[PDB]
């Protein structure tokens, strides 16, 4: 597929998605439409290991780069697993413009090794 990525915008509240890459739409599932606007966690579901959603947020908080690999569902409902590397981007005077999430779908890590 064509790279999957999303950019959100910290400047707004909580992080909204401003640009959904083809490969993202074909990944997921959904249409543009229904993605600009919300947060990357829409992704996440029941399966999704929330010690793994804490290390993503204090990435954030932090600005710093991190890769994790979680479980996130598609449209329809399908899980996958995401190998999720963010990386926050600054401008030319230093100020955080946006984060870059890049996805890539499969269980590159196996599961019993993730769970440590
Ligand atoms: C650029 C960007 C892309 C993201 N992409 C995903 C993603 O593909 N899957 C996902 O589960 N979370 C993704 N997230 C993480 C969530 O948006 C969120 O930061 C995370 O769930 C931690 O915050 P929370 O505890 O408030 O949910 C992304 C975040 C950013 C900033
Ligand atoms: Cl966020
Ligand atoms: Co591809
Ligand atoms: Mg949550």
């Amino acid at each position: 597929m064509e790279k999957s990525f999303v950019i959100t915008d910290p400047r707004l509240p909580d992080n909204p998605i401003i640009f959904a890459s083809d490969g993202f739409l074909e990944l997921t599932e959904y249409s543009r439409e229904e993605i600009l606007g919300r947060n990357g966690r829409f992704l996440q579901g029941p399966e999704t290991d929330q010690a793994t959603v804490q290390k993503i947020q204090d990435a954030i908080r932090d600005q710093r780069e991190i890769t994790v690999q979680l479980i996130n569902y598609t449209k329809s409902g399908k899980k996958f697993w995401n190998l999720l590397h963010l990386q926050p981007m600054r401008d030319q005077k230093g100020e955080l413009q946006y984060f870059i999430g890049v996805q890539l779908d499969g269980e590159f890590i196996p599961n019993p090794l993730l769970g440590l």
